[PDB]
């Protein structure tokens, strides 16, 4: 039974702390970000995307209470003053963008915790990387900081798995068109990314996306044959990946989705009905492929292998953060 | 001077009748639709994405009048119905989405107008296609129904012609990520395409696009070499194409770029800043050419070219259609 922290009480906190109340074997101690404990009680029971959390939760003082389980608040912009040690951390859940390098991580285990896993590729090619049910049996016990990579990764790892381990693939591009996030504007406003910058909810909005330099990481034999980026668009949550490849093999259509259906598991759903990006938000399911959309482009013997999967780039990513969480427990 | 009547004065309908007030070889002397004139006049006004026009609009009986000018409405179900004969139309702009084939486009022909523009891709793969400044002059007298193609051919056209010229194309994948139409559905109702059916302001949406069937008549040595879809996403208007292609030569991305700047035009802009789609909303070019984002997939010596260009899909297609109907003023 870990004990466990969240730094950064955002979208990917918030929805993790709520998943974890109903895993046995973790218990989320403490939380950190910067307000109040009062408004991050009021953003973990109401949720724009996701519902209302029916449990009775109370704020007395620094102390979040969940009907009788009590979770320490804290508001610490520097992570290498949170009391991880006095708090017997054994994992902390690090979601607030911006300590994603190996240094910045590793504050928390100056700060006493034991393990730190981040919600977002790290920005080193060294740290262990993992979409849960593709390659999460590579961590070692002896990995002091672990990635999780990013949404767009976990939807999109399960679908070079299977193709790589089944036909090999060539070369190909991938793109996500993908809910706008946190790290976006409202209104026009500065952004380092100019695009970024621009009117979240009115615009298509061209950006980079984690899944390019995260892939490789997490299936070492597709390491520099993809690319692609990221058309950012006007839904709350909810996004979808086309992955275009050249296969080695040449299967058909009806092959490449009994390919798919035979990984099929808790992290890798398989769909065969006609649906849209709203018949996903809070899916647990880290990918959800899309076998109607399943086609290859043949021109004079050359074929181009196109599919398609959809992902809550919140809630299938976080359910597959959870279960990196709970195979750490047992570690 | 050519008489036009616009049949379909919907959202393509009127930003044609807009732009046609300021040609001045091109008098829209009827229009035809389902409602009642004073409902016309108001939609001609005002413009949720386009603004206000601003010039005196009336209504007296059933003639819309602007200004000094004097335009007949019509209200047939049938356009075999229409008094084309009468009011001696040289071209009818069919613009309803209800008459794309051959016969039903001929219907206009039957009542008596002289030539027809389809706003669409024609049913049939016999029927003249054109793409302003790509194909155009291939038009002869002998085309009494002639389809303009969609909004999405006219953003790729461009592209497509400027690699195939100076490269050679074998292969390649277009998506189209587009801003809704009226042909989807504002709450979940129904329709053919089960898609399409739901709300289309809160889904990313899978679909067809008509320049899947439409660019292999507009550029015909492209013909059979790509395929692709669309995503329909909630912005009100503005889209932007993705094209991946293998080459035969192998240019930089710097002679990619420039061969894209070498062909702009009055329906083709060259962009160089790093703009999202409410900076192309009400664009007079047909295809806005995005340099920034070209780059290349390199694989061991394989190479994937990806280009990408913006586009209205109202004003950039109504601004290529009105230059057809300039062009067919001539001949
Ligand atoms: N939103 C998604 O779809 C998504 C999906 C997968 C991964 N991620 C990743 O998860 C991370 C968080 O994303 P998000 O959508 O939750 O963003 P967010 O803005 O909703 O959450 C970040 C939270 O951290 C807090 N915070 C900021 N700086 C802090 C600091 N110094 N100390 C403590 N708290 C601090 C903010 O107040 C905020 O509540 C990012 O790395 C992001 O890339 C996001
Ligand atoms: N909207 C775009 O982005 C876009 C772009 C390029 C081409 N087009 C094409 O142009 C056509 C029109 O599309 P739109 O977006 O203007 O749709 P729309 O729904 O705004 O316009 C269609 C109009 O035709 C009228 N109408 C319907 N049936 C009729 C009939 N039998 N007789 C007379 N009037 C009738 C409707 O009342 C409406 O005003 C379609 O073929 C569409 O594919 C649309």
């Amino acid at each position: 039974t870990i004990k466990v922290a969240i730094n950064g009480f955002g979208r990917i906190g918030r929805l993790v702390f709520r998943s974890l109340l109903s895993k046995a074997n973790v218990e989320v101690v403490a939380i950190n970000d910067l307000t109040q404990p009062e408004v991050l009680a009021h953003l973990l029971k109401y949720d724009s995307a996701h519902g209302e959390l029916k449990r009775k939760i109370t704020v007395k003082q620094n102390i979040l209470q969940i009907d009788r389980k009590k979770v320490y608040v804290f508001s610490e912009k520097d992570p290498q003053n949170l009391p991880w040690d006095e708090h017997d951390i054994d994992v902390v859940i690090e979601s607030t963008g911006r300590f994603v390098s190996e240094e910045g991580a590793s504050l928390h285990l100056k700060a006493g915790a034991k393990r730190v896993i981040i919600s977002a590729p790290a920005k080193e090619k060294t740290i262990r990387t993992v979409v849960y049910n593709v390659n999460h049996k590579t961590i070692s016990s002896d990995d002091k900081i672990i990635s999780a990579a990013s949404c767009t990764t976990n939807c999109l790892a399960p679908l070079v798995h299977v193709l790589e381990k089944n036909f090999g693939i060539v070369y190909g591009t991938m793109l996500t068109v993908h809910a706008y996030t946190a790290d976006q504007r409202l209104q026009d406003a500065p952004h380092n990314d100019l695009r970024r910058a621009r009117a979240a909810a009115v615009n298509i909005v061209p950006t980079t996306t984690g899944a390019a330099k995260a892939i490789g990481l997490v299936v070492p034999e597709a390491n520099g044959k993809l690319n692609g980026m990221s058309l950012r668009v006007p839904v709350l949550t909810g996004s979808i990946v086309e992955l275009s490849v050249v296969l080695e093999k040449s299967p058909s259509v009806e092959q490449v989705n009994q390919a798919m259906k035979r990984f099929a598991s808790a992290s890798f759903k398989y769909c065969e009905d006609p649906i849209v990006s709203s018949d996903v938000v809070s899916s647990e399911y880290g990918s959800i492929f899309d076998s109607k959309l399943t086609n290859i482009v043949e021109v004079d013997g050359m074929k181009l292998y196109k599919v398609y999967a959809w992902y809550d780039n919140e809630s299938s990513y976080v359910h597959q953060l959870v279960r990196v969480v709970s195979y750490c427990a047992k570690l």
